[PDB]
């Protein structure tokens, strides 16, 4: 037995999507509209009838990748739109606007990736950050990807997070950078939070392994939450347990005013649905 | 449906002679306890602390060291000497041993490039999966990730894999100065021409998914099919060891390669079943 994120939910929150064309795109919204997930705008190109007729869905008509992109942030910024979701559009287009300050979703606070994953060899949730968009961060974007982590961790009702700070190794060394900064971000929380760091994956996620190696601290065998030392490490991480551990996963873009959904072009339609399970959540 | 598996659960044996530099602790003793179960190979001990019934196999050689200091240049002399095949590190630091073979002159090195590797068979992908550098090369460079890919063409070839598919992975497709792991795999990429069937950089879906590839748009035949994982980093090679291990039910064996003979580095907490593999992939490296 174990506790599930993804178990067996329903609101009135809207979604924004930017770029509503492809089938790569509707599929996940014919399927959140049948379990009333939510509503949602739908700004694209070329309309799908039997999708629009659905009474929680608006179509608004828009030619190109730029009025599509730009017509889902104003709808957030208007507040029209509870979550942003990039639609059939460069990852580039949406973004651009995104960051803009004047558009009124980014703030002062780092924006990053987010995924969490039901692994059905791990006996609870797992949460890793960050997997597809800060590239190298160091000690002050680790800090702040850590923050959103939190947030996030508490948001979603995990009251005390358990969280690592993953690297190759257990000794902090300089041959190894990743080390250094994952004992620097876990001084800067001190008891704040629990955090430990740096350690090898084996040790986050297996009591048994922490304990072979002479540690008994929680986030050793128990963390909620993964901190990825680069983008490669959490990219592969993510990965690995989608094609070879089976794991369920929603992913979002956090840190904005608002979720944002930025699925890959071959994510599955469950995990592209559990992507917005996971959105509709963190707007509570 | 069908795969195809490195790892045998029929006993697979040999004459080869393992020379282990420190032969103390349970932690060391166990692997050796089960290759001899199954007649995988012999061994020379060099350690402190002889354990008497593992000694009264013939083919265990007991000798008394003392320091590890004589324990790792005894097992290196046994491999210059030519009286052992295998070099395998034992209950003494890392750095003692590996301090001696790094150094050209001892007789163990080239001016090949050391680089640990790792074979899986991985419940849910079709064939072994090699992976490097996953515990060595810490931050290896376009240089180093060459010979890394060398040393990975040249254990995929003696293990019987002749058209080996490499993939230098990384976190997207597109090259950008933004992510020098790209900029990085590209070069790689394009030291080897069409000597070998080597693609990058390629985020881990598109390397071992035909699926995957295809829905990004990718189409090349090599994609979808990785028969190896060259890692960006050490953090993402150790990562992805660690979650096929823990999460996918792999089974793996590692060693180090590069040098004269293979050498066995298992870590602490890896299981003896593993650190078994690990004693049967160099077997498999040495076999003529
Ligand atoms: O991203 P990038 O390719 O590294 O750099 P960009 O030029 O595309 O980023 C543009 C802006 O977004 C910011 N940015 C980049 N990554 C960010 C993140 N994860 N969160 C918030 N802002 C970010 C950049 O700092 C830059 O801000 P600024 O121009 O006001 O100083
Ligand atoms: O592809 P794209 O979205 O058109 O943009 P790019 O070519 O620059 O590459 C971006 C890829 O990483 C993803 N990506 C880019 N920025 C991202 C972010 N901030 N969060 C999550 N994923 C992101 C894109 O979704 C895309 O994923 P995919 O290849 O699995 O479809
Ligand atoms: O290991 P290290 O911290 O990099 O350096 P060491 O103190 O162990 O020195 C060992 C030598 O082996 C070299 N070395 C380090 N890693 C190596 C590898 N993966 N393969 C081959 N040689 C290596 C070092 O460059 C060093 O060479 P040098 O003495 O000519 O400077
Ligand atoms: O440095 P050192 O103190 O000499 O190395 P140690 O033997 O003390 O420990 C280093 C760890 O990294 C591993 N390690 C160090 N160098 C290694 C190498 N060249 N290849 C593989 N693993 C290596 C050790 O096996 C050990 O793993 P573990 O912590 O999981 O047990
Ligand atoms: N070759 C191996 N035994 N690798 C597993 C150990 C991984 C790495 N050396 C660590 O300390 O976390
Ligand atoms: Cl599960």
């Amino acid at each position: 037995t174990k506790s599930r994120f993804f178990s067996d939910e329903t609101s009135s929150f809207v979604f924004a999507v930017a770029g509503a064309d492809d089938e790569v795109v509707l599929e996940t919204i014919r399927l959140a509209l049948k379990q009333k997930l939510g509503k949602f705008l739908l700004f694209g190109k070329k309309e799908d009838k039997t999708l629009t007729a659905n009474e929680s869905v608006t179509w608004i008509q828009t030619d190109t990748a730029e009025a599509a992109a730009q017509g889902a942030i104003l709808a957030v910024k208007n507040k029209e739109a509870d979550i942003l979701v990039k639609g059939f559009i460069p990852t580039a287009t949406l973004m651009h606007h995104v960051l803009k300050k004047e558009n009124g979703l980014r703030t002062d606070q780092l924006l990053s990736q987010i995924a969490i994953f039901d692994i059905p060899t791990y006996h609870k949730p797992l949460l890793i950050t960050d997997c597809a968009m800060n590239v190298a961060p160091k000690t002050k974007e680790k800090i702040a990807i850590t923050e959103n982590a939190l947030a996030v961790a508490h948001q979603i009702g995990i009251t005390n997070p358990k969280i690592a700070l993953l690297s190759a190794v257990e000794e902090v060394t300089a041959k190894m950078p990743s080390t250094l900064e994952a004992q620097e971000v876990v001084q800067h929380f001190g008891n704040q939070i629990s955090v430990s760091g740096p350690l090898a994956l084996d040790v986050a996620i297996s009591k048994e392994a922490a304990l072979h190696k002479g540690i008994t601290d929680s986030s050793a065998g128990e963390a909620d939450i993964l901190i990825a030392p680069n983008i490669e490490t959490g990219n592969a991480l993510y990965k690995s347990l989608v094609y070879f551990a089976g794991a369920k996963v929603g992913s979002a873009v956090v840190g904005a005013k608002v979720p944002i959904v930025i699925s890959s072009r071959n994510d599955s339609p469950e995990n592209k649905l559990a992507s917005f399970i996971l959105t509709v959540r963190l707007v509570e």
